[PDB]
């Protein structure tokens, strides 16, 4: 089937550019396990012409991996090979011979944005620090949108915080190319959490840059609430009726009228009425210069 | 889409037979979290005409549930409503109004068969105890096969051990009706662990009772090894080439020639060359009466 073809094609791919010797890679503690698979902290000797050990993250299959998970790992390798932007996490290489498939990723010191924000208050962050975070993520998404990639899984848990508090978009297992159609559509049910999905993704299984814009809005709410839980205390099965009847999340505490206006615009029923990421970045730039 | 229809249809379904009052249900400790969702230990007042509290398991959505997980919970409710066999875990009811979807299940004291076996040795189990376990599971599968249900996810982790060491087949989130076609086929990649999938499921996405027979064979190996890890130390992406080139798991230690013959028969390339569950039960009955 489609996966057997990908596995065989990948297993014979003689790509010295990406192939890294397993013996030069040492694995350490688990950083996280979820839908994104298993991520461990690791160190790589003589990675990408750099003398000595480089600290890296290694993504790999969890115990008892399904075709779904294997397909997502190979998909991510294929996407990240072609991506290069300071606000997207980098692939450095892979080990695909004489052991499990390992993807070697750029290390982000502070871990997930959700973790970073929940650890903090107002660590002390200003509204300007938050607008900066959102802007950095908007820039990366503008680049991905230009590359005709829909991430599909934009959320605070899928943003990494690297040295200098630099946002890195992460978890490309569900990301899809849309050069052909400017939309990605699947018959089967998606694996993106309901509470981050656009109304047209949830009802009609339609994924576009503008459904990424919806997700960014939920991410904005997560950022403004310092890692709040979206639609708190509302079961996910209620999101069908809630969204369809025109309901959205209330303006949260410590949120400007302008900032909440941006969230609401990201959650317009009609995808074409939503801003594009370039607009979002301009709206965030404007908030920054006006002062926090 | 298909899920919005299921959610709305289910949310208006006036089924007093299955609907249980939320106020009569008290949730306790988490028993497990995985692909099957979240399962908690609980107690139900005046369940199914029984006076007082009954100890039960409650299945519910994990944090940040996807459409996939919600679809699987509703699918399981629909399947277990129509199933009744002493070696299949029972649905007792559901809470679907004024809070999250909760499925109320029969409680199995000893938890997973994988856990039970790994906890034990030769707790002391005989080859007769193991053949009994396998037989009980074969009987339940014969009943499901007759009902035109393909489980798809048969493994030691998805068998429960109840009072009297009675096997209960569990985790019906991935089970599908095949009355129409005698096969279930999906375009997208499945969420069954690779190492339990039949070769025709893995390559061609074809699920039948005979692919359940393949899975039962891996379960037999799990039972005989007291919860071993199938194809140990072999990455799941190697299973394509391994299975296609005619390789299968070696006869494990403390396994009869007859018992291993049954495993191999369950893993024949050609589904029609595999035994049916009725045959499997007869082969296990024969081993029992001959003596352990
Ligand atoms: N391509 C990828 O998906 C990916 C994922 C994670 C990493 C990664 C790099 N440094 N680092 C530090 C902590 C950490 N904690 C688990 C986590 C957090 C957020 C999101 N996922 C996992 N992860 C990391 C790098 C790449
Ligand atoms: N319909 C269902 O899928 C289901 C699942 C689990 C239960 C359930 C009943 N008693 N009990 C005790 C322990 C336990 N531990 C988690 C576990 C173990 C095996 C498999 N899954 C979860 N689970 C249970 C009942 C029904």
């Amino acid at each position: 089937g489609p996966l057997s073809l990908s596995v065989d094609a990948f297993k014979i791919l003689e790509d010295p550019k990406w192939e890294f010797p397993r013996k030069n890679l040492v694995l350490g503690k688990t950083l996280g396990e979820g839908e994104f698979g298993k991520v461990v902290k690791a160190t790589a000797f003589h990675l990408k012409g750099r003398a000595g050990y480089t600290t890296v993250a290694v993504k790999m299959l969890k115990e008892n991996a399904s075709p779904s998970e294997l397909r997502d790992l190979l998909s991510e390798f294929n996407v990240l090979k072609q991506v290069n932007h300071p606000h997207v996490i980098k692939l450095y290489g892979a080990c695909s011979q004489d052991g499990p498939l390992l993807l070697i990723m750029e290390y982000a010191k502070y871990g997930s944005l959700r973790g970073f924000l929940r650890e903090s208050r107002k660590r002390a962050l200003t509204m300007g620090d938050l607008i900066s975070f959102a802007w950095q993520i908007s820039q990366g998404m503008q680049y991905l949108a230009e590359m005709k990639l829909v991430h599909r899984d934009l959320a605070a848990r899928n943003i990494l915080v690297a040295e200098g508090r630099k946002m890195k978009i992460s978890d490309f297992g569900l990301s899809r190319d849309v050069y052909e159609e400017d939309s990605y559509v699947k018959r089967s049910q998606g694996r993106i959490p309901v509470k981050w999905m656009a109304i047209e993704s949830l009802f009609d299984h339609i994924y576009t840059t503008q459904s990424d814009v919806w997700s960014f809005g939920v991410l904005l709410w997560e950022i403004v609430t310092l890692g709040g839980n979206p639609y708190p205390g509302i079961p996910p099965e209620r999101l069908f009726n809630l969204l369809k009847t025109g309901h959205r999340m209330e303006r949260p505490d410590n949120c400007s009228e302008e900032m909440y206006r941006l969230m609401l615009q990201c959650w317009k029923q009609e995808p074409d009425k939503r801003p594009v990421f370039a607009d979002i970045s301009k709206d965030l730039e404007k908030m920054m210069v006006k002062r926090r």
